[PDB]
């Protein structure tokens, strides 16, 4: 019963989530996976900022109202070569990663470790927070609200 939550650097706020390293988030779990994080899905204009501070990634995730990835360098296999907040728009499918947005962050690049989920409640399951350089905070947790996401 473990739950790993990949997360990224921040940049004005903005970072990446990814469940288990693949897609496999809902929007209704995305909504209580940022609440966790004390963190809403970011709105369009945050993630532009974020975009202009320095913050890529090649994976689909939700923000407020879409699935997006962020791109600064054109990449083949990353939004097909697109830069600038890339929009999916047809998909057959409904789980991917997700974006989240901490209005406490730094203003620009924090690259710093994360080391808490600090509004998870109480609950059985591990959950990881694993870094980017592999560092890890672990406790015994739950964020999910919706029946259907468990
Ligand atoms: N599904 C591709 C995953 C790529 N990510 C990139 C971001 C990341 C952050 C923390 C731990 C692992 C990872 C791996």
């Amino acid at each position: 019963n473990q739950i790993d939550l990949n997360v990224t650097c921040r940049y004005a706020g903005v970072f990446h989530v990814e469940k288990n390293g693949r897609y496999s988030i809902s929007r209704t779990e995305a909504a209580d996976l940022c609440q966790a994080f004390n963190s809403t899905l970011p709105t369009m204009d945050q993630m532009k900022l974020a975009l202009s501070k320095g913050f890529e990634t090649c994976r689909y995730g939700f923000i407020e109202g879409n699935v997006v990835i962020p791109r600064i360098h054109p990449n083949a296999i990353c939004a097909a070569n697109h830069t600038g907040v890339y929009i999916l728009v047809t998909s057959n499918t409904s789980h991917y990663d997700t974006y989240c947005f901490n209005a406490s962050a730094p203003p620009e690049e924090d690259c710093t470790s994360v080391t808490d989920l600090p509004n998870s409640f109480d609950g059985p399951v591990t959950i990881t927070i694993v870094n980017r350089d592999g560092t890890r905070y672990s406790k015994k947790g739950e964020y999910r609200t919706h029946q259907e996401d468990i």
